[PDB]
């Protein structure tokens, strides 16, 4: 990757100038637009904290996909800009975007399925697989993001986002079978546009919904995202049978990637 000086960086993000050169907040950092070489990109201005530094680059060097943000260089970690930001915002339709189709959503969902087969299939565990870290390019193209916790098992150091995780995670375990999880709890958002947690909603975490619709206090067409004028139940109803398999509490029970990647092409 290329070396900026922290100079040149200060420079292309106009003093890191926070105002909406902020795009937001990021991992363990502030994102800030920048211009470098004509070309749109995003500066991320982060002992602990040095650690995730290095694991992003370590993984960024093994990892090039078309289905993963692409690291540009350091200082700060530098990235090609994704013109359509998180997933999450999409979904929510933050500062007035118009709201993803369900054409749109198929081709994302896919997509994310494709960069977590990329990285299972080189031995990384994402551990925070959120729509938060699944940005969109120029063509709407999903591509997984923030790489400073992932790992090649019982932890001491519980990390992750609750409303994502994993019960196994919760206790500690580093597994595959966890992201599997966090992905269904993803596909979930893609189908009803809801956010994961929401503390003003009942029931709170989005998850709680499969159960709802298990014990027949609920039908999967009762959720379906609303503003979405091209949804039909059959490619619905298939999108959900994944995420209710991903989200089997038993992590053996669970699909493997493999397996969700293929499911979710069956489905178009
Ligand atoms: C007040 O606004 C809020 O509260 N939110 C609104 C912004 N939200 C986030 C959206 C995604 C954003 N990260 C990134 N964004 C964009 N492009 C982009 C973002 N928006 N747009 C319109 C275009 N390219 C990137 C390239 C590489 C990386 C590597 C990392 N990490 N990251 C990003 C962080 C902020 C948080 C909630």
């Amino acid at each position: 990757f290329h070396s900026f000086s922290f100079y040149e960086l200060k420079n292309v993000t106009n003093n890191f100038d926070e105002r909406p050169n902020k795009m937001g907040e990021g991992g363990f950092g502030v994102v800030y637009k920048g211009y470098v070489n004509n070309t749109t990109v995003a500066v991320k201005k982060l002992e602990e904290l040095k650690q995730q530094f290095d694991q992003e680059i370590k993984v960024m060097a093994k990892c090039q996909h078309e289905n993963l943000v692409e690291l540009l260089g350091f200082s700060c970690l530098v990235y090609v800009y994704m013109p359509n930001g998180s997933l999450l915002d999409r979904l929510s339709c933050l500062d007035g975007t118009p709201p993803l189709s369900w054409h749109m959503r198929c081709k994302i969902a896919q997509g994310a399925a494709n960069g977590i087969n990329f990285l299972h299939e080189n031995h990384h565990i994402h551990r925070d697989i959120k729509s938060a870290n699944i940005l969109l390019d120029e063509a709407f193209t999903a591509k997984i993001s923030d790489f400073g916790l992932a790992r090649a098992v019982m932890t001491s150091r519980i990390v992750g986002t609750t409303a994502y995780m994993a019960p196994e995670a919760l206790r500690g375990e580093i597994t595959p079978k966890s992201d599997i999880y966090s992905f269904g709890v993803v596909l979930l958002e893609i189908i009803t546009g809801l956010p994961a947690v929401d503390e003003h909603r009942e029931p709170q975490l989005l998850l709680d919904i499969k159960e709802e619709i298990e014990d027949e206090e609920k039908t999967i067409e009762d959720y379906i995202d609303k503003k979405m004028n091209d949804a039909d139940s059959t490619s619905v109803e298939a999108m959900y049978s994944v995420a209710s398999q991903c989200l089997h509490e038993k992590k053996n029970k669970r699909p493997d990637i493999k397996k969700v990647q293929q499911l979710l092409q069956e489905m178009t």
